[PDB]
């Protein structure tokens, strides 16, 4: 007639580690790095991504011909890009403060094109200039958005127009100022030279004069044509005033925004999809606090580290056949045996054997470990960021300011989650092996001289155990003075 | 005869979280989130901040006539404004590199106003130019500190004049060039067509040309004055030169600095009062390491972080009556009310009396032990001096966009991990509370061995008579075992 | 009878934990590296750029003053004193000089080339040089640089072009000339609204001189401004000029494969190998923090505000959660050499210590995946830590200062709890092993011992050498001497 205390041992091959063991077999895990996406391109909170595909912003917003007929929803919650888009500024030059724009119209409400200037009202200019760097097939063509004016027979007067913005938006409104080759061509095309592009409104002053350099052909052309941009306040007027050069909007984008968000560079497409976390490789539906997938991503996103591999132990350790000394220890073996619980007994007598759960202490282990695990995903705090960033060539020191950053956190979490992990897993065999050492406690100190420590975990009875007697010894109310007289002899 | 080891309870309902259980109740705990403030702004470290009111930088600077009746100390610690002030630039315009300019006289020495240039020694223009944009009471006026020249009778002739720094310190100085709206308000103003702005210094060297151009009217004007500024090294000098559109500085600020700090929006107003933390709410005080009032400090603060509790146990578990090592709330069943005196300790029964008296012993070690606990969570918090809020402007949004990138990655790592280091740790606080009992419960054990029966929830029934003096020597670890048997008894 | 102990030494090392300041531990294992070698090394296998006295704009453009410089062909860092006493002799400025600096902190390699030799400005004078250069102390000038002024009393249009050939990417500067005032632009350049141009298939510039009266510098008013760009391979730059223009007749081929930064100190290389570097020495050191300086290049520990990071190995040194050490086992043994935990065994045979290698063995395993838990989990990437930022940066400067100022903090703090938590579980690690020892022990025993309550347990039978040896390893034959009779 004996009683034994045990624990569960299973088929897994599920390693952990410890602060102090490596691959450790538990009989259960949980995985708390996220490693998979879908692979798709989706909608962030409900709202499509702007799909840039080959064409870059600039190359849309101001209308190079293999751009103007983007299709362009009326709002979005990201942009997504290729790394270097073939379709850009078809005329060669350069775009100020390009950056910024970009990141303005990350996300937006609401973003409409308007017609503010029509073009046919330069009444004393010429307006059909175009250009072989932007030609179809294959006239000479433009921007389309842009108007291109030229003197008129030799004449070039100031052109002077303003627009009101009573669209009910903010409005972006881009212009330009070309510098030609030489003074030849410029005498050519303004008729004057010394000339400039003045633009005004409430907020903003600037004027161009344009720099006449000699240089190599970019797409055919020794030219350069540089733009700028402003923001229209509701109710506020833009003011042009050029007596030459001057490279004007025939249109305006009406905008609201949300916030903000970021560009995302990948040769995906947008799918029939919704997520919270979008990356370059596809999006991420995740509770867990850490991925390893991409670095690049926008949405509220778990936090990103080096590691391949975060496992938290939630089983015991698997011992097929510690701190506190009993698993694999004075009780060398996990019963493979027992399948209702994490910890139980094993029961010999007339009547037969024998495995039989605790359910309590199972019970309050289960618990334990819920909120253990809980804890370490919930209390992850997370809001909405977009990862990536544009910076141009003379602004590496603040790209590298960006990176070092990015570089630091990642170091912080890929530390910190690792070593998390790693103590965690310690403690959480601990708190198994202290479950069975008090298990075995409950039983010793019931029984007291009426069995003898048999070792192992088992007890061996002085007296006759039947079944009600060991579901006694099992629930903890088992009768020691019951079974005096019948103990060793007494 | 017995004696019964036992640990303290007592009326408390303070509950904290741990790794594995939630909500337990304790008998003592310790807040580690600063959470309260005084209402009031502050002095940072003895030194008071400089208040701008409805005025921004510029306006000041520039003596906008709303601001010319301000205060202005010889030294502070940082700028109070409100959040969006109504006066700055009355005259509509701009300001070149003025956030930098804002950045730069963030905390001063010392920072004294000098007049570097009188007015009336512009003998050969007009000086006493007004606008309607910056209408006094409610006559034309212009910024106090600045001078509109323009033309006399029917002449601009060049206007030259320039400063040397003598002022034994670095200088600020300011300037401006009007811009005009049209011609006939360049020809009005300045009688030439076709002028420049011209200044100098060792290091700074500028030259400009008015742009005249239609625009909106900002406060009744179309025309614009673009303001820039620069440091005048000692014994430097600054030369000025114009054909006309010059706004010449009648006044220098001599400016020295101990490091920097930033610029407070807030509607408060400085108070006779003492902090080392400000926030826009009103000053912290606290040694604690974990603050959640406001993310726009000033000072030597705790780490900011999104959470609203931060409790660590310092008692044990509250187990008032009528764990890893399993003697609280366990073979243990239940705590004493009736043990004041200590964390944990003994109820003896015998002939003369009975009973209670706390363990000394690892009573003491445990207040010790929690004490340093507590104290390391604390002390270890290195703070230094910081500014959260800067000032970037309408272009410069990735870069606000960085700043604010990494205060959220801060945040995030600060609340992560003072989230589960609380959880942690009170884990570990109770099962040190639980070592402490068991431990010394088998103190008890292993001294008494067989002259004693082991009778369940930590008591113990003694096979010999153990009077006052026994009790004692158990009490504190001398008792006698072979003295003692008598255990013919146990048999 | 047979007693179960601990090891003690002669060790004074002292730990901190979370509960307990200043405990005594038989072994310890500082975490914080706190010694460099005190000289300036070559970092992986490359040499530091060494300036001296000179900045990079004074050796760039060739000032007199920085000639017995001699530049290698590849490095790695840039070494410059900290305040550079030879920069623009004659006063002036550069554009985008900080990211001009940041691109060449770690180049690879670099190379001077006569791309436009002076001999061909046959239409203008290229002899002008200046007292704010004085060599000797004779006008002189920048060089690497061709001021060309006005030949007889003609200036004719100057125009020139260069194809980068070279087969790398090159560095070219040009300047713009700003004289003090009209007299000093006829003097030089004989017209008066002159420009200088500048075009590449990317780069598009038109300057124009600003002529005004400024104060003396090295005794010059006017001034030189000057600017750069990276030419790319087989893309041609032209320059155009009816004035002002300050040429340069040398370019520099350049290849990178990162960056890396500037180092201000007073140090010269040495001759030493590292990959990590501070302005007072290289770091070689395994461990994960170091607080000897801030700004460090190279593969580098964290750095922290800790003077002392000691991770305990050992146990207490007595010559806990679980009671044993410090605890019913009052001390430790001076005498037990073999082993962390062990016996003491009183026999008719003899005496007396054993080490139990067995726990040992598995605790000096444990604690060995703990530190190399704490060390190897560290991340190591090349970093410079140090920045440049002109003078109408500061906010830029005090943003890269929040951020090295919030990781330092976060690491100080971590590191600083890592160690007190950590070594509040090695001392009960060593407490519970000599626990379960103890247990082991008794469990077998059962009936036929004495439990004498200080780690011993006295026989109610004889147990020779034998006996002794089973229950050292728990084969104990507890039914073999169950005669009792105690
Ligand atoms: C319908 C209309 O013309 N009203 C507004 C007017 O309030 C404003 O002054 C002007 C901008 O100058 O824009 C327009
Ligand atoms: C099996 C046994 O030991 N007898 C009683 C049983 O009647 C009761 O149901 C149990 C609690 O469930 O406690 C005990
Ligand atoms: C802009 C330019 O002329 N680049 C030339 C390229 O046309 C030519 O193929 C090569 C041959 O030397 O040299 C380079």
């Amino acid at each position: 007639d004996q009683i034994c205390i045990g624990y569960h041992a299973n088929n897994s091959t599920e390693k952990v580690d410890t602060i102090l063991e490596r691959n450790v077999t538990v009989t259960h895990a949980k995985d708390i790095l996220e490693k998979t996406h879908n692979g798709k391109l989706c909608r962030l909170s409900g709202i499509p991504p702007l799909e840039l595909g080959d064409c870059s912003i600039a190359g849309w917003l101001l209308g190079n011909p293999e751009c103007d007929r983007l299709l362009s929803v009326p709002e979005w919650s990201y942009i997504v890009e290729k790394e270097n888009p073939v379709n850009g500024l078809c005329y060669p030059g350069s775009f100020n403060d390009y950056e910024e724009l970009k990141h303005l119209i990350t996300s937006v409400t609401h973003f409409e094109k308007v017609k503010i200037l029509p073009r046919d009202q330069w009444t004393q200019h010429t307006t059909t200039g175009g250009s072989r760097a932007c030609a179809v097939l294959d006239n000479p063509s433009f921007f389309r958005n842009m108007v291109w004016l030229t003197k008129k027979g030799s004449n070039y007067p100031i052109a002077k127009r303003s627009y009101n913005n009573t669209s009910g938006e903010q409005m972006l409104i881009i212009w330009g100022i070309h510098h030609p080759n030489d003074d030849a061509e410029q005498r050519t095309l303004y008729q004057n030279v010394g000339t400039y592009v003045s633009v005004g409104t409430s907020t903003l002053n600037k004027r161009s004069i344009p720099e006449i350099a000699t240089r190599p052909k970019v797409n055919g052309q020794g030219g350069r044509m540089e733009f700028s941009w402003t923001l229209l306040e509701t109710w506020d007027v833009i003011n042009f005033e050029s007596t030459g050069n001057l490279i004007a909007p025939e249109y305006g984008f009406k905008i609201s925004k949300r916030g903000s968000s970021g560009i995302m560079k990948t040769e995906k497409t947008l799918e029939n999809c919704e997520t919270k976390c979008q990356t370059p490789l596809g999006a991420i539906n995740t509770t867990l606090p850490f991925h390893n997938i991409h670095p690049l991503t926008i949405g509220e996103c778990p936090k990103y580290v080096k590691s391949d591999r975060l496992v938290l132990a939630t089983g015991l350790r698997n011992v097929p056949q510690g701190l506190f000394g009993a698993i694999a220890g004075f009780i060398e073996g996990g019963w493979q045996g027992m399948v209702d619980g994490w910890y139980g007994y094993h029961h010999s007598n007339d009547q037969g054997s024998g495995y039989a759960a605790d359910k309590e202490s199972t019970q309050k282990a289960f618990d334990g470990i819920t909120n253990k695990v809980n804890s370490v995903i919930e209390k992850m705090n997370t809001q909405f960021e977009a990862v990536g960033k544009e910076f141009s060539n003379l602004e590496r020191r603040l790209e590298n300011l960006n990176k070092k950053m990015e570089d630091g956190f990642l170091d912080v979490w890929t530390y910190n989650a690792e070593l998390l992990v790693l103590m965690e897993n310690e403690r959480t065999l601990d708190f198994h092996d202290s479950n069975v050492k008090n298990l075995y406690d409950k039983v010793r100190m019931q029984l007291r001289d009426n069995v003898k420590e048999l070792g192992n975990g088992c007890f061996e009875f002085y007296h006759k155990c039947d079944d009600e007697c060991m579901n006694s010894v099992k629930n903890g109310t088992y009768d020691y003075p019951k079974y005096e007289e019948e103990s060793k002899a007494a």
